């Protein structure tokens, strides 16, 4: 029916139709378009205070809940879609990982290499999509796949 992962759902607000994608946690209105050896990757990283390392280059010590931090990348990905704000600057900006020096990138990776939900979420992706939230023992990911 759909590619990887995709399902129709209802929008409890408006009663339209819309897809959401089990795997990336993406959802949009229109209907999907639709693997690899290797896929490239960027991503915004939000840690929480459950995050296997609750420390990073912006704050030594991380103290938001999971809860604060899926709200953080709710507001990430609104200002992502409605172009308020591109991916890159707030990688560079805002990620709780290195990659925050390099727009997010993580460069080109194999199946076996990352986190499973992330490898699933980046793996799902079409090049060019953008994941919703993903949550691995780091934190909370929006994942862009670039390759
Ligand atoms: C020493 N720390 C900074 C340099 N490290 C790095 C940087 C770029 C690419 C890959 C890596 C390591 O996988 C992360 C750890
Ligand atoms: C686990 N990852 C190691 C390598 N990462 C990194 C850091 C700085 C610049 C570039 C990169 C990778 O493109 C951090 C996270």
């Amino acid at each position: 029916k759909l590619p990887p992962g995709w399902e129709k759902a209802m929008s409890r607000s408006s009663g339209r139709v819309y897809y959401f994608n089990h795997i990336t946690n993406a959802s949009q209105w229109e209907r999907p378009s639709g693997e690899p050896a290797r896929v490239r990757c960027s991503h915004l990283l939000v840690k929480h205070s459950q995050s296997r390392r609750p420390s990073s280059w912006r704050q030594e010590k991380i103290t938001r809940t999971k809860e604060e931090a899926l709200e953080l990348i709710n507001g990430y990905i609104q200002k992502i879609k409605s172009g308020e704000e591109d991916f890159e600057s707030l990688a560079s900006q805002f990620s709780d990982c290195s990659s925050a020096k390099a727009r997010g990138d993580l460069g080109a990776f194999s199946r076996g290499q990352m986190q499973k939900p992330f490898e699933d979420a980046s793996f799902a992706l079409r090049t060019g999509e953008m994941s919703g939230p993903v949550f691995t023992d780091s934190g909370i990911h929006i994942i862009l796949r670039t390759e």
